[PDB]
């Protein structure tokens, strides 16, 4: 399914951090493009950790979905790179990087039809998975990257993408998952295996409450016993200062799976606002 890179083809550069078992980088591909026109690509390279060789089925079929479709919303996947000694997943580069990133960073630029515009080009994206019955599974602002920036000059709204899911919490032992509390959801949090389409409705609620809250991590004070004991008292997340979304948010994460509007639902909640 994977058109393969030499490694002559690729240069890793700077570290751009760490994923789930993985270790990302920048970097460069050399490419034949169209017209036989040679190219100089910056690409992002993330390695499967060697220490947890375990999950690479996981960690390349999560690549894969994302590549058996194509959508202005999510991240390309280019191919993987021939090591033999490692499994290197060669991607987009996103030149403004991650959404929670840019939404700390900007905590005060950022009014309510910035939030708006980004939150439609989540919920087209996952509307779009919806109809296809493709389960991401890890809905987050780190995994929301930011093609371009707002304009001011043309007045030109933000575009996002949506990165690869990574390694499937089907596969992931228990500390990561209490760890994802609260984008886990929370009857993936009693059996892996309820892991289901309604799963990305709650996370989308709880990357809504990232996007209002200016980068913040839910429940980021909390330790891995309490994230538990938030779901068995059946809390909600606090409304969020910039508040208009507070509702919707509270609706996503319904702890009744059969309950989570429809992204078209969502759609439409999110474009009755002025
Ligand atoms: N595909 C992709 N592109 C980028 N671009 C990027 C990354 C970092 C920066 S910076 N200056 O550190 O803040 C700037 C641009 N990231 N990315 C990813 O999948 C990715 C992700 F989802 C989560 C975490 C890290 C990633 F790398």
């Amino acid at each position: 399914v994977f058109h393969k890179i030499r490694n002559e083809d690729l240069i890793f550069n700077e570290s751009l951090g760490q994923g789930t078992f993985t270790k990302i980088f920048k970097g460069v591909r050399r490419e034949v493009g169209d017209y036989g026109q040679l190219h100089e690509t910056e690409v992002l390279l993330k390695v499967l950790d060697k220490a947890h060789r375990n999950y690479s089925e996981s960690f390349f079929e999560a690549a894969s979905m994302m590549s058996k479709l194509s959508h202005k919303h999510l991240v390309l996947n280019y191919g993987v790179c021939v090591c033999g000694d490692e499994n290197i997943l060669v991607q987009e580069f996103v030149k403004f990087g991650s959404l929670d990133t840019y939404l700390k960073k900007n905590k005060n630029c950022i009014n309510i039809l910035w939030k708006l515009e980004v939150a439609k080009q989540l919920a087209a994206a996952m509307h779009f998975l919806e109809e296809n019955t493709l389960i991401h599974g890890n809905v987050c602002a780190k995994n929301i990257l930011l093609i371009r920036e707002e304009d001011r000059k043309t007045g030109n709204p933000p575009f996002i993408k949506l990165s690869d899911p990574g390694i499937s919490i089907t596969v992931l032992p228990k500390d990561i998952l209490q760890e994802r509390i609260p984008w886990v959801p929370p009857e993936c949090i009693e059996n892996p295996k309820n892991l289901n389409l309604a799963t990305d409705k709650w996370s989308f609620g709880t990357t809504l409450w990232e996007i209002c809250s200016g980068g913040d991590k839910p429940l980021s004070a909390l330790d891995s016993q309490r994230k538990l004991q938030f779901y068995e008292d059946r809390h909600q997340l606090p409304a969020p200062k910039a508040a208009e979304l507070a509702n919707l948010i509270n609706n996503c994460m319904d702890y009744e799976p059969d309950h989570r509007p429809s992204f078209r639902a969502i759609i439409r909640d999110l474009n009755s606002l002025f």
